[PDB]
């Protein structure tokens, strides 16, 4: 459950060519990322609506868990694509600490 | 990213039938959890493996994060289903409390 875009940010430094070249791409990432965190908030409200009035695996409580996977995917997604488009602007001798930092954290299982 | 069953199992007691008639049904979804937390271990690290190959959103990093996201949702279901035949063996006294835990848990995105 680990933060994959905040342990990038804090363990890997950035040049400063590199730090300028993704100020825009960590701009409107910043922005999708709270776009789709309310929509996940708004979804595990509805998931936990849903079990207040039966708690059982119902077509409505079933139907909640898609929606909260859908937008804990999506963040997923846009996430990784955001990884990749940092890993674009670095230096190629950089990229390799980017890299081992990025594959620990998948395999501890962050998102 | 709250742990939802370890969340109810500590914050709602249970009294002494309440205990003594789940007992079969914890060892069973005490196997199941570990289960599918192995494959989801596994999991997480093909979706490693691949972006190690290319960090790039392509076919094998698509099929690898299908496979995480598959193993995380089995889990999320048997967990829940868990945690609703524990909620038919209460007493009907019981339930308000436990379901109080379990919707806030789940209004944070518990699982
Ligand atoms: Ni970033
Ligand atoms: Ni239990």
């Amino acid at each position: 459950h680990g933060d994959l875009h905040e342990i990038l940010h804090e363990a890997v430094p950035l040049d400063a060519n590199e730090r300028e070249i993704l100020e825009l791409k960590e701009d409107a990432f910043a922005q999708r990322r709270r776009e789709i965190e309310t929509r996940l908030r708004a979804a595990n409200g509805k998931l936990a609506d849903a079990i207040a009035k039966n708690p059982a695996w119902s077509p409505e409580v079933e139907a909640a868990t898609q929606e909260v996977e859908r937008a804990a995917g999506d963040l997923q997604r846009a996430t990784l694509v955001h990884v990749f488009e940092c890993r674009a602007g670095l230096k190629p001798e950089h990229r390799p600490a980017y890299d081992r930092v990025l594959i620990d954290a998948l395999r501890r299982g962050s998102q």
